[PDB]
């Protein structure tokens, strides 16, 4: 059940007035493309604060890759879903190498003992999926899984939460489908045909509710364990089967590349009025 939200003062949005232009900001099975501009956060914050929404934060930090955490802590801690309850979840061959990073009041951190680099990302999917499918149930609403290898330098808040959500890569958001680089081999389950594609997701940034998590994991878990037996090895690992079950299950809403950017490989282009997370060289 949700209460009444109360008595806000803002901006009325007007109807024979876009906020954005020069974007698409709803998908052709309409779904939110998250853009700065679209979202009123103080309405947002009250509907998810009013539920007492707990979003679980996953990220893998294997071998040299524990060198991350430290920044994406600190400053996911400045910018990621403050003011809501967040759990961090840090898997990792080195628990002792996570750095001591101070917290904000109602935020957590797990460090979850796990055991080539192409596995390493990949096999994210079973361990989200069929290890942790009890923990996450009884204790966060949402899932957002992330790459280590990162820092936010914006706000992530509660306009990203929804069922399922992916990421526009910052690299094809601009792309024509053919240029995407879907699996192409009819013999992986990844495979996604020249015509058809709505977008190219990127694997470094999805998530939705628990549920919906659990879901596309398993589902992608499973897509690779086929292509092993079959010997075949997706092109982009997790990524591109990432990107065929999001063709086959719409996501509810898509982040645009505002959320997985690249500075150093694509500047900062117009269309981007915020860089809120970013690739760390
Ligand atoms: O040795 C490794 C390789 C990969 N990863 C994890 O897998 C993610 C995806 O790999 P990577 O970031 O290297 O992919 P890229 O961003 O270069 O495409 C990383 O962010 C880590 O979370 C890791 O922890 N240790
Ligand atoms: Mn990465």
């Amino acid at each position: 059940f949700m209460v009444s939200l109360p008595r806000m003062v803002y901006p009325q949005p007007k109807v024979l007035t876009p906020c954005r232009k020069d974007v698409l900001v709803v998908t052709p099975w309409l779904a939110p493309i998250v853009w700065e501009g679209t979202f009123n956060i103080d309405i947002l914050n009250e509907q998810f604060r009013l539920q007492n929404t707990t979003i679980g934060l996953t990220v893998f930090a294997i071998k040299k890759y524990v060198a991350f955490l430290k920044l994406f802590l600190e400053t996911a801690e400045k910018h990621f879903m403050v003011g809501h309850r967040v759990h961090y979840y840090v898997f990792t061959d080195q628990p002792a190498a996570v750095p001591r990073v101070t917290l904000g009041t109602g935020r957590q951190l797990s460090v979850l003992e796990v055991r080539r680099w192409q596995d390493v990302s990949m096999r994210r999917m079973e361990m989200i999926s069929d290890f942790c499918e009890r923990r996450f149930l009884s204790e966060v609403d949402y899932l957002v899984c992330v790459d280590v290898d990162m820092e936010f330098r914006d706000h992530v808040g509660v306009e990203i939460l929804t069922p399922l959500f992916g990421t526009l890569h910052p690299s094809f958001y601009g792309s024509s489908r053919e240029a995407f680089t879907y699996e192409r081999r009819p013999q992986s389950q990844a495979y996604i045909p020249k015509d058809e594609g709505d977008f190219y997701y990127m694997g470094a940034f999805f998530g939705g509710s628990v549920q919906e998590v659990q879901r596309l994991t398993r589902a992608c878990h499973q897509a690779m364990m086929v292509d092993q037996a079959n010997g075949i090895e997706a092109v982009w690992h997790d990524e591109s089967h990432l990107n065929k079950y999001l063709l086959r299950h719409k996501p509810t809403k898509v982040l645009s590349p505002e959320y997985l950017w690249d500075q150093q490989l694509l500047g900062w282009p117009a269309v981007l009025r915020k860089l809120r997370f970013t690739a760390v060289p």
